[PDB]
Parts: structure tokens; C-alpha cells; sequence
């Protein structure tokens, strides 16, 4: 079709929030994604939701790695001086293999990467959806903190519903409670610990249905039996390239796409254009469309439109280690048990007294330990083989201004090993907040292009001196101190800062504020691009503040608010 | 789910899809079970590399393969970690941990062997090479009449090739492909012939190849449907097939016991015909879990009741691998027909050729692509266009070089990524040796240890046989070193090496075919029917009883087609 | 020698080293010169190399010498993993 | 020529590496981007640690090194003393 009420670029969780809202409200919606349906019969669903992946969670790191394509790889300068004399040998470090010659390797976010599949990165994410407290969060209401808090509560509540956020899906994990209780005790009165809030529904003791874009909106074309009055079409393998501005710069007139299967290019018309292509690619599509400044920043000629586009970018510092559980904590697991005799032998019985007030642990815990120690008497640990992973956090606070995850999950790194029993291993990830600075930028080459023939992204980024840097190092030390209470570092996973941007929490590339000039921003609190009646941006690129927590829930909340504007200001076509 | 089908197939890989395609088409009521799930988009069982993104970022596809390959038998780990904090819990022994197999001798393993549980099986990830076996590598379907035998294999392979859409033309306009092909052709001339690797694939565009898969064989859609209103097929993903039930006389299978992994329910499914296409390892597992062969560590003093050759005479290929960096001479040859004046990057620079000159070394299409690359990309120091498709060259197995060869680029489990050398220069070398079948080389199943699906844990007892297998394997290494030198020197970091045993994933002979159970030490006859059993058939590389170097799937498909011929001759489809 | 990072898994009695040494044609353009600004640890002009193996005979032989080591070494044994055939740093 | 080295011959490599000082090390351009943000961090690949900025890393003899001990490299060498045939000889 040539004409829609709304077109949405990208099928990640944020595009899906606009689809859920606007498709539900009766709009003829088209959604385009440059990537394809892979994921199974549930379009855009979490790839970790297969029996095989949940039996072999360490293999999922491979899936993640296989769909994270680096944003900007500087030109390689490794010296290979052991080629055969007959082999063709370089005289210079020329531009090879997709590298970016615009990129200073020392001012990069080398770990930054993007995913191009239907459902975006929600096909592989780790589902942590905390709310930001005031300190981390931009204002949606000026001069009324209580009204501002109320608005965010209303939006986050809906967002949590859409993602199926919960804080009890790991409540009966031994490892989770083990870690939770010890940290709760150690910081008693000083910090609070809880389960990471997770966009997930537990289906069985050994299976968790992790949420994804599909959870937000199932991405099935409509009308269909289950929604005969709704109108939605998803078009995968369509690279969206430009929004066409009118000469007056007050309205978008079309979206120019490239159908990657036929190879043909089309102009799609809509009343309302929503860009939810991610924090990098939203900015890319805007710059390729005449917003901001194409090429190396040049203050001499400021751009015509959106001069803050691609400036004030933030990415979080991330420190990481893994620990091996202390003897003391492992011994405490079986503290309630009565242990008759010698394991393997007839004289082995393991029993406990349900409800005994002297017991350190609940009955659900002892029953599982007992059963494990009795079913597996050769095994030297008291933790059940199927015990779900820990999922503990102490949330960002002024006296510890970083987000924390004390957990086990699959990421692009954490290349786990086989010599140490996995039941012993806990991951530590602390996330710092980065002050937004005009000098930190994502820009796009006016000569170099990427694999889809669009302007090559280039970072110019350093963690700002002052608070960001002081905090990041204070965060490291906090991780070293806190993790030492649970066990010592796992060799091969010693405490370290991760490559800039590997954390994938980039924000502020197309930031939100109330006033374009005063707040140095690109979209207002309805996520509308300043000056344009019908152009909206969604995603973490909107977030203008220094945040430690995981941003997606916050980007979703902004999107819900955006949709309220859209619904108030545009009327659906007749069906 | 019904209680009753005409045919049930275990496994939705390309071999199971061969039985589905034949049997569904002939009007049988078919059910197919796979323990894994739908994972390749809307085209069920399709090749996961058929995305625009993967074909633009082909190095990334290694991670997909690695993510779905689950190792078969991992010996207990004895790595010393002695720098734990004194507070951390520490083992006193190297105990059974993290899924490891205490049965497995680490020194007599196929440590690289791995399986994939996804609908479409390993054909969601494979490299699509589908050569025929020559007589030397191939089991006999007709004894004492080599022309009847040749005629039967030709008919079956031709059919197999249509199902896979095998061809040898998809890479014909690649400059790198032709550069290597013509060089090796000239250098060997009259000693070895070279051609494109036969590939199960159809090119869609200059930048995209639709790799074939199980889906290409059979689309895996439930039937009847608008397209196939008179066919009957249901696929049931996430169902672990556990045992076939023998009647008391051991002359028939009475049902298949399944475990639906989502609901946890268990059922006994009844069919006229039972087909096991669960792969070389898992077919054997299922059969042993059903009282065929011998459960547990082999014990010759307790000879099995049934199928004594089951899981013996296993073969797996020796694999040697390197990469090379293209010679300066060959790179200069790419631009042999060009006239180049001025200095690159200046407006006086030009690159031209004489179209049609019979003294041109290359054809016009080549020279135009070089011209355009050099004129539009004057900062680039190489003459090869950026999106030039990869080489896909082979000289097939012959008695004077008894190994298969691939001189190509592809995504495999071990395709480690380097960025210092331009990828246009890099060619992969994979030479694959044939392994003599020997009784002592075994896949067996623990009577104590179980796998992730609570089935008997697979254990290998394998070494490459002394004598011809070993001699060839090493002569194969040398051949790779000699041939490859003609194209370029090795790429540091990919020096010539034997790969981990079983990484190549060409295991055969676990349930091997022969004419006579005893005399040929085998488990199925040439209809792929299990000896003694009217209605049990095995399909897959497990059937192949010979020493082969070439990639085995086409051959197993051809056997599967023959097997279906017997089925159609002996079982009537139920009326619609 | 300076290279050879020790291994213990394979019995040393089995291990044999192969070192083949090529001859390099003398070319005027292959140079050792000394900086007029940078100095070394004893305050003398810093040595600098400008060197490549000459194309032509020197390169062709070096690669044929590689192939010859692979061919000859195979008569004695296969390569030790971790000491696979390689050109050493110039 | 110590009983200890000839009983532990793999350890002699370390003696060799210990006295071979590289002749020309080009300026280092390894990217270390996981420093703490509070650590002093370079804006350029400047001349560090004895490196030679005259040296093109791609036209070097990077393995060339010298020994500054009495007896020179003969304190470490492998003692192979073949004659040159005519072809190799001035
Ligand atoms: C391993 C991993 C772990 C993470 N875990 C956490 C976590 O626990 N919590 C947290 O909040 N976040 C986490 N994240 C980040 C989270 O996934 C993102 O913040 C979120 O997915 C962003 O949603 P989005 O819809 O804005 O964009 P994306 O999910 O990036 O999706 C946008 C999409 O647009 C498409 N697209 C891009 N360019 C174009 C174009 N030009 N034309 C058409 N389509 C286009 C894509 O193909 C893609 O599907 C994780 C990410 C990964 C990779
Ligand atoms: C990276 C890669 C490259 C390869 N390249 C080539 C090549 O170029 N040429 C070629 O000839 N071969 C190659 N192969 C090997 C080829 O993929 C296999 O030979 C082929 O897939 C075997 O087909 P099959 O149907 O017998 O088995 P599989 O493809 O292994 O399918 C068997 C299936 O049965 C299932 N299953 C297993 N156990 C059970 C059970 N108990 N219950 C129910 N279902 C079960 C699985 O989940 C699976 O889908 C390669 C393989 C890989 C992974
Ligand atoms: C591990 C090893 C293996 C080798 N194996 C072989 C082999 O088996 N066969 C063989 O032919 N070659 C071998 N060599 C090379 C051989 O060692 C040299 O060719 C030989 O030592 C050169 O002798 P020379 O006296 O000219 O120089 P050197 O041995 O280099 O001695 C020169 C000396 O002069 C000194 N010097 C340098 N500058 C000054 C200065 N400005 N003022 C005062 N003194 C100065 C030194 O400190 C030094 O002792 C080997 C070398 C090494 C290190």
C-alpha cells in the first residue's frame, strides 16, 4: 500500500509500543524493519525462549554475538609482519573490511553495536526494567515535583504492564536468596536489595518466558481473527533511508524506503511518521534526511535544523567481574539439614524439620536442598542443579550513584569456563551515569558509507572528567568491596571496565527537552521533532539525562506519552 | 495430535524432510516430531544464513553456528585453577560438573562432535556442499553389476540434487572464484580437474544467495493446505522422541514414545511405518534406548540380542584447515588487461581496457568490474571489487588424491575473525580425509549418566585408524600445504592444522547399511530397513558404511529416496 | 632460541624443530640508517630499517622453502599444535 | 655451559630473551580503551617506552636485536658453523 495513517520505522520494543497504542486506537499502521523475521512463530520474540537455550544458557552468548554488528570500527593498525614474502602485503594501513577512517580509535565507543532483526535488540536482551528515580530522570512537568512524579508513575505503570515487568520470578531460587540475604544483612540500614525488575513471566521451575517486542505487540498483520477491526502491516527487509521534509521544514511528506529483497526503492506516504530505529540509526536516518549536520562537526556553519542532534550523547561506564561463592555461604545452604552417615552408603539420610524456628531457611529451600543431596549423593554441592540464577540489585541512590546487577545472564561477553562449577559463579555488573556534554557526539560521514549505503556513524566520545569519572572509579571500588562479601573473583573474570559502549545503553543522540534552544534538544515531551507537525522519535536517544539504570522502560514510558499526543492530534482513516 | 498415522518421522533435518517429501507426495498420512523448535523465520526449517544482514556480515554467522552446536561428549574437566581466593569454595577433586561425561576417555574422543536441536536440524546452518561420491567412496546398492549400481546411484543422486537445488553455476562471475580456479587449473593441468563446489543454493542477486536447507526439500507446512489440499502432514516441534517399542518377536515396531517438552505430557504414537532421521548420534541413542545394540560400556562377553553392529564401525573424517593470503602475482594478474595512467586520486588518473581483445587474459565482464572498482574507489589498493562473491573451488576426491577439497570461504564453527588483512585476499582451505570403518571405533551410551534430555549419555571411543587412514590424513595435510602455496602463503593465525576430531560433523556408520547383517556387520539393508523389522527405517549419514571424504548429506539423501521406494512398494497410504 | 613457548603436554623426546633459512638478494633500497634526531639508550643515533624481502627470486624461494619444510617435516611427523609452520618475524 | 642449563634446557630461552634488545621498535598503536576514567589517558600514540618514530612498522626488521655483553651474541648462540658453497659466498 501507498498510504497509511502512521508509519513506524523499526520493530524493536519502542516501535512496538507505538504499534500497540496506535493500532489499538484504530489507526492504519505500517511498520518497517530493515531486518527479518527469524525468532520462530512468535514474531519479534525473545530468542532465549527455547527449551534448548534454557537448558544451555551459556550458548546464548553466541546468539547475542551473532547479531551485534559494531557501529564504528576504526582503521586497523595491527602489524602483521609474518606474511609469506609471496603474499600480497600492505604498504599502508588502508581502509579494509568495513572500517571507518573517520574514527579516532581513542575517542570511540568501540563496543557500541546494533541489531537488525525483527524485534531489534529485545530478541536477545536481558530484560532488566528498573524505573529511574528523580535524579536520573528528565522532567515531564516543570515546577511541580509531585505532579512530575505522578506522571512518571502513571507511564511507568503502563510500560511495566506492556513488558510484563515483575520482581518475583526468582523468588524461590536458592542462589538468588542466598546472595540477596547476605547482601541485605551486610548493608542493613544502609542499602536496600531486591530482585532486578525483569520483563519476564515464569512458566515452570525451569523455564522463564523472557519478554521482548513480541510481548508488547505480537507483530501479526491485521485485520485478523483476533482483531478484525485493527490495521497493521509489518514489512521486514525494508531499509528506511530518508524522511522527506517539505521546503518549509514544518512537515514530513514521505518516507523513502529500499526493499532489500526486490531491490526497489519506494516513497511511502503517511499522516504521522515515527522513527524508532534505535539511538544510532534514528540519528542516522535524520542526518541522511537533512536534520543536524552531515560530516565532521564544523561549528563555523551551524546546521539548519536540530543543531543538538547527535550531541550530548551519553553512554554508561560498565564494570564487571565474576565471583566464586565463599565456602561460608555454600556451607550455609545446608545449615538446616540433618545428615545421617556417609554419602553413597546406606547410612546416608538427609532430612530437616519443616517449620522449625531454629531453621535459617524456609521450607521451600530445605525441601530442595534435601532432595538434591539425596538424589545426587556424589555431588559435593548443596545447590540443586536446576536452581534458577540470582537476580539481585541495589538500585541507584545518591550515596551509590550506579545501577547494580548481581546476577547471571547471557551477554556478548562473560565467556564462561568449565573448570569451576557454574552454581558457584555470580556476575557483578555496575553501571555508572554519564553527564551529557555537548562535545560527546555521534556524527555521520559525508563520504564513508555503511553496509546499507547510509552515512557511516562516527563517535567522538570520552567519559567526562569530573563527576562521571570520579563516580566510575568509585563504582569500581564499590564492586570490589561488595563482591568480596559473596566470594572472591573468578580468575579470567577479574574486575574491569568493559569496552566503551558494550553495555548498549546509549542515550541522548536525539534528546528530549521542553525548549529546543534552552534545553539543547531535538524533541519535546511529546517526542515531537521541533518545528514538524507529524514527525516523532522514540527510544533511548530521547533520554537527555545522566542515568545508571537500564533505559528501555524509560524510553517506553516516553513513547506511551508520545502516543497520547498522536491520538489527540490525528484522526484515524475510515476502515 | 492423533493417536494414529501412516508414517511417523523422527527428526526434521534434510533427511527427515526427504522422507516427508516422498511420502507426503505419495499420499501417506505423515507426522514428524522434532525435539527442537521453529527457528528460521516464516520459512520453517530454512537456512538461517538467508538473511540480508548475515550475507552482509558473513563473519557473524559463525556465532549462529556455535550457538546451536551442543557438544556430544565433554570429558570431565581437569584444568587447574589455583589462584582462587582462599575464601572461595574450592573442590578437592575434579568432580562431575557442568554437564560433563565421566564415561568419556578425553584421549579417545570426537571432542568436536556436536548436535543441533532446531527444526531443519543442521541444515539451518550448513555450508550446502553437495558432491556425489565416486565408486570408491560409495556403498554398493547392486552387487556384481557395476553398471546397474552406477545407474541406480545416478538416478538417486539426480533426484537428490533436484530436491536440494544443487548447482555448479552460482559463483561463476566471481573474480576471486575464477582467479583461484583458473590458477589451480593451469598449475595442475592434466593432473587434477577443478570445478565449482557443487552447492545446494540458488543465487537471487549479485549480492544474495538463497542457501538450501531442509525447507528447500519440504516446506514443513501442515497439510492439507490451499497449496496441497490432498496431502496430510503435521509437524510437532518441541517433542522428544524417546523409544520405539518392539513387539515380543522383534519383527515389528508397535509405537513411538514421545515426551512433549512444553506440556510435559507423554504419549505412545502409533504408525504403520516408523522413520528415524534424528541424526547419526541421536538415531543411535534412540535405538539403544529401545533395546537395540547394547546399553552401557561395551561388553563383548554380553553380546546384544539385536543389531550387534549398532554404534560400531563409526567413521569421522580427518579435517585439515588453513587460510592463505593471495599472492602479489595473482593480485597483479587481476588487472593484467588494464591500462592504468596517472596517479590514483587525481583527475588525470584513468583505467581502461580493450573490450574483446583475444590477447586479454580475462573476459570483458571481469575487466569492467575491475575498471569500475579502480575508477570509483581510487583510495583502495586492490583491484578486486568490494562485494565480489567468495571463491568456491574444489578438486573432487580421486584415488591419487583420496580426499575432498574445498578452496573457498564459508562460515563454520571455527571461522575466527581477523581484521588486519583484507578479506578479499583470504582464501580458506579445507581438505577432508576418508576413515576406514573399524569395529573398535564406537559410539556407545551410558547405562548410568544421562544427557540434558534424560536420555543415555553418548560416549565415543575413537581413534583414526593406523594404516591407510593415518597415512592419507598426513599426505592430505602435505597436499594442502603444497596446493595452497600456489595461491598464496598462509595467513598468520590460520596456519595449517588438523581440526578437533568431529568438528567437521561428517560422522557416519553409527547404524550402517549393508546387504547382510552378519557378513557386512551392519544394521540396515539397502532399503534402509532395520534387519528383522518390517516397518522400521533409519535415514542419515549413520547409514553410510564406507570410508568417504566428500560431504555426506547428498549421499544420505539418495539412500533415503531409495528407502521411500521400498516403503511405497510395501505400505498402502490410508484413504484420505 | 628466543622463541619457543614451552609446552608440557607432549613428551619432549618426540619433538623436533625445523628451521629453514632463505637467502635474500642484496638490494640498494634495503637499508639500515640512523636518525639525526632520535637517539638510543646510549645516546647514539637511533637505528632505523627500511626493508622488505625483494620480490622475484628471494620471495619465490622463501615460499618454496616453506613448502619444502612442510613436505620434508611430514616424513618425520605431523606438526605439533602450537608450533605450526610459519614465517618468523623479520 | 652450566650443568643447570643443560639439565633445564627450555629455561635457556629466557637467558636469550633477557639479553636481546630490539634494534628498532616502531611507535605503538595498540588501542587500550578500558582504562578507568580517572586514569591518565593518551590523546595520541606518542613516542613512549624507547620506541622509534622514524620507523615504518611495515618495512622493519622487527625481530632484529642486539646483545651488549662481553662475548656478544656468542654467549647465547646455537653454534651452527657451516661453510658457504660458492653460490652463497663472495
Ligand atoms: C545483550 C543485550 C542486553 C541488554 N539488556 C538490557 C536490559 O536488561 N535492559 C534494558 O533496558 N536494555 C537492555 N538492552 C538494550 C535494549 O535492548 C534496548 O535499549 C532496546 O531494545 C531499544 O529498543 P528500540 O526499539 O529503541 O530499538 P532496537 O531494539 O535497537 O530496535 C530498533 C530496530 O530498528 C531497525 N532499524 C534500524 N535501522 C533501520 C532503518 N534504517 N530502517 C528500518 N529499520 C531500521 C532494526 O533492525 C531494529 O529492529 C540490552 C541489549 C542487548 C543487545
Ligand atoms: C556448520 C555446518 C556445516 C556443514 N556443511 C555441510 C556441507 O557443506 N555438506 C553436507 O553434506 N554436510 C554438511 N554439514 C552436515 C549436515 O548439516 C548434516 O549431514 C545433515 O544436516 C544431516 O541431516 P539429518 O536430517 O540426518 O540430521 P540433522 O540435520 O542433524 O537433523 C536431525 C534432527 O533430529 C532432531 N532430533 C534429534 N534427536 C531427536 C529426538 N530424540 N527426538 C526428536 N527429534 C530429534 C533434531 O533436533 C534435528 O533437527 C554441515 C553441518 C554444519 C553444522
Ligand atoms: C640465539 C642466537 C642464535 C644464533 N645462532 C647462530 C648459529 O648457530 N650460527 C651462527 O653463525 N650465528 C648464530 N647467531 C648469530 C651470531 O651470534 C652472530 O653472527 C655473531 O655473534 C656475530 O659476531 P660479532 O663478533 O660480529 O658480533 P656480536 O656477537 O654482536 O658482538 C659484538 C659486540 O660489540 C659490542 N658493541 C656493540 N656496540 C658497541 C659499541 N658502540 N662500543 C663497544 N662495544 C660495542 C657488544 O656489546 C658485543 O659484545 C646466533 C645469535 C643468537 C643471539
Amino acid at each position: 500500500d501507498i498510504k497509511y495513517d502512521v508509519v513506524i520505522v523499526g520493530s524493536g520494543p519502542i516501535g512496538c509500543t507505538y504499534a500497540r497504542e496506535l493500532v489499538g486506537a484504530g489507526y492504519k499502521v505500517a511498520m518497517f524493519d530493515i531486518g527479518e523475521i527469524d525468532s520462530g512463530l512468535k514474531i519479534g520474540a525473545h530468542k532465549k525462549n527455547t527449551v534448548e537455550y534454557q537448558k544451555n544458557i551459556d550458548k546464548f552468548v553466541n546468539v547475542i554475538q551473532g547479531q551485534l554488528m559494531s557501529v564504528s570500527v576504526p582503521v586497523n593498525t595491527l602489524v602483521v609482519d609474518t606474511l609469506s614474502p609471496t603474499s600480497w602485503q600492505a604498504s599502508t594501513f588502508f581502509v579494509r573490511n568495513g572500517s571507518n577512517p573517520e574514527q579516532d580509535p581513542l575517542r570511540n565507543l568501540s563496543g557500541q553495536a546494533v541489531t537488525r532483526v525483527v524485534g531489534g535488540m529485545s530478541t536477545a536482551w536481558t530484560c532488566a526494567t528498573p524505573r529511574f528515580d528523580r535524579e536520573q530522570r528528565p522532567l515531564l512537568v516543570k515546577d511541580d515535583a509531585d505532579a512530575d512524579d505522578a506522571e512518571w508513575d502513571r507511564l511507568y505503570t503502563k510500560a511495566e504492564s506492556y513488558f510484563q515487568t515483575g520482581t518475583d520470578q526468582f523468588k524461590e531460587s536458592i542462589r538468588h536468596n542466598l546472595v540477596l540475604n547476605k547482601l541485605t544483612e551486610e548493608y542493613k540500614g544502609q542499602r536496600d536489595f531486591q530482585q532486578i525488575p525483569l520483563a519476564a513471566t515464569r512458566r515452570s521451575p525451569t523455564f522463564v518466558e523472557w519478554s521482548s517486542a513480541n510481548t508488547v505487540f505480537d507483530l501479526q498483520n491485521r485485520p485478523n481473527t483476533d482483531a478484525p477491526e485493527e490495521r497493521f502491516n509489518l514489512f521486514p527487509a525494508v531499509a528506511c533511508e530518508r524522511v522527506v521534509r517539505n521546503a518549509l521544514n514544518s512537515e514530513i511528506e514521505s518516507l523513502h524506503i529500499h526493499d532489500l529483497i526486490s531491490g526497489d526503492r519506494f516513497e511511502i506516504k503517511a499522516d504521522v511518521y515515527v522513527l524508532t530505529a534505535g539511538a544510532v540509526h534514528n540519528t542516522q536516518l535524520l542526518v541522511n534526511s537533512g536534520f543536524g549536520q552531515l560530516g565532521r562537526p564544523n561549528p563555523a556553519n551551524p546546521p539548519e535544523l536540530l543543531p543538538s542532534l547527535g550531541s550530548y550523547i551519553t553512554e554508561q561506564s560498565l564494570v564487571f567481574c565474576q565471583t566464586v561463592m565463599s565456602t561460608e555461604l555454600i556451607d550455609s545452604v545446608k545449615s538446616d539439614m540433618t545428615i545421617r552417615g556417609t554419602p553413597g552408603e546406606l547410612t546416608y539420610s538427609v532430612t530437616y524439620t519443616p517449620g522449625a524456628s531454629t531453621n535459617k531457611h524456609p521450607d521451600w529451600w530445605n525441601e530442595k536442598v534435601k532432595n538434591h543431596m539425596m538424589q545426587h549423593q556424589e555431588d559435593p554441592l548443596p545447590i540443586p542443579f536446576e536452581d534458577p540464577e540470582p537476580q539481585v540489585t541495589t538500585l541507584f541512590q545518591p550515596s551509590h550513584p550506579w545501577h547494580t546487577q548481581i546476577h547471571r545472564d547471557a551477554f556478548s561477553y562473560g565467556a564462561v569456563q568449565q573448570s569451576i562449577d557454574s552454581r558457584l559463579i555470580v556476575d557483578w555488573r555496575f553501571f555508572g551515569r554519564t553527564e551529557p556534554k555537548e562535545e560527546n557526539k555521534l556524527w555521520f560521514s559525508d563520504k564513508i558509507t555503511d553496509a546499507y549505503n547510509m552515512p557511516q556513524p562516527t563517535f567522538d566520545f570520552r567519559f567526562p572528567a569530573g563527576r562521571t569519572s570520579k563516580e566510575a572509579e568509585d563504582m569500581m571500588t564499590d564492586m570490589c568491596v561488595m563482591s568480596a562479601k559473596i566470594g572472591g573473583f573468578l580468575p579470567g573474570s577479574l574486575p574491569q571496565f568493559m569496552e566503551p559502549g558494550l553495555v548498549l545503553h546509549l542515550g541522548g543522540t536525539h534528546r528530549m527537552g521542553f525548549d529546543e534552544k534552552e534545553d539543547n534538544c531535538c524533541v519535546n515531551t511529546d517526542s515531537r521533532v521541533f518545528g514538524f507537525k507529524n514527525l516523532f522519535l522514540g527510544g533511548c536517544g530521547n533520554i537527555p539525562t545522566a542515568y545508571g539504570a537500564n533505559p528501555t522502560l524509560t524510553a517506553m514510558s516516553l513513547a506511551i506519552k508520545s502516543c497520547e499526543y498522536i491520538k489527540q492530534n490525528f484522526t484515524p482513516s475510515p476502515f
